């Protein structure tokens, strides 16, 4: 009943009160899927339908005899929708003497891990059995742009902006991209490569960029998954991805509890699925260190 | 056995049947009585 | 996942048990609001 240091003299009845909830690293969310459009989808496949061209109109005559018109031909997109499976392995005697709710921790970590790993192929993804992001779709330079393309424009010097006029290559990036896509575009970098924007300055050394961390009063996707400023790189992308990039996905996250294969542990069986490449190719345009 | 909280848990063993037959023999006798000696006595041999 | 097992404390904590026979319910105890108590006793009888 004496002081609570020693252990023998009281100190063994001072039981240290846990968390209430079990924390963790909190790794990047910005992902992608707030800024595009996310679509529900029960099936193997999303097949978006755009325009790749327009119509024409008259401006009839009073006596002319209209003849026809051009009418829009139309772009098939298959979305892959592919899964996304996670099985971590967790022991009986844990789940029940682990007072926390560790199904309900593992169904939010899976769920943030899940977040953060389509958020890497919705920017750099492959073919194989994972979404195809907007880096690997086969870059044309701007002014010779097809639709089966997406547009970039170049900096000047190889390793980093032009020498005489830098920062610029971003501003007719902008102006490049497209009068109502701008409506509501964005930048998206990586956090090395928007410090080194941040870190340009005029020829007196003051910032001559002037929460959210918008550029140009255009907001920006602080994403972890680009390349950073290398010699042919494609650090640096902006547009209206809400009409140019198009998530399918299910909104749920199929969790089976195996108590059988692995004898003395759970092991949970948790796979979303998700899938999701460019559908407006107008919509987002690129900048490239070449030339 | 106590499981070690992190192990393989492979099979312990299983109860080996046995079967033991009763085989159920038969115990008989043959008294062999004479003819003469079952109805000149006057005790009744056959029922004794 | 060994640190978030927490073990349970024994609601009612215990201790070694002594023996309560006191010699209390073989006396004669008396409430006494003083400083002290006396007595008075006879050591010697009448006479005949």
């Amino acid at each position: 009943a004496l002081n609570s240091a020693v252990a023998a003299e009281g100190g063994y009845l001072v039981d240290p009160q846990t968390s209430e909830t079990i924390r963790g690293v909190l790794r990047s969310t910005a992902s992608l899927r707030q800024i595009a459009s996310v679509v529900n989808v029960e099936a193997t496949s999303f097949d978006v339908l755009v325009d790749k061209t327009d119509m024409g109109s008259g401006w009839a005559s009073e006596t002319a005899a209209l003849s026809e018109t051009a009418t829009p031909q139309i772009d098939r997109i298959t979305i892959p929708l592919h899964e996304l499976a996670a099985m971590p392995k967790a022991s009986q005697r844990l789940l029940d003497d682990s007072a926390f709710d560790i199904e309900t921790w593992l169904a939010n970590r899976i769920a943030d891990k899940f977040a953060r790993a389509e958020a890497a192929a919705f920017i750099s993804g492959d073919g194989v059995d994972k979404p195809t992001g907007f880096l690997t779709k086969t870059k044309v330079a701007n002014g010779a742009w097809a639709w089966g393309s997406l547009g970039y424009v170049a900096t000047g010097a190889a390793g980093d902006f032009a020498a005489v006029n830098a920062s610029d290559a971003v501003v007719d990036l902008v102006y490049a991209l497209g009068a109502e896509y701008r409506a509501n575009a964005s930048f998206v970098m990586n956090s090395k490569t928007a410090g080194a924007v941040r870190k340009m300055k005029d020829a007196d050394g003051r910032f001559l960029w002037a929460e959210p961390a918008r550029l140009m009063g255009y907001p920006v996707l602080i994403a972890e998954d680009m390349p950073d400023i290398a010699a042919n790189a494609y650090a640096i992308a902006f547009g209206d991805f809400g009409n140019g990039y198009t998530i399918a996905e299910r909104p749920d996250l199929r969790v089976l509890r195996d108590p059988f294969s692995a004898k003395p542990h759970v092991l949970f069986y948790a796979s979303k699925r998700v899938g999701g490449d460019v559908s407006d190719f107008a919509a987002i345009k690129l900048l490239k260190f070449a030339a």
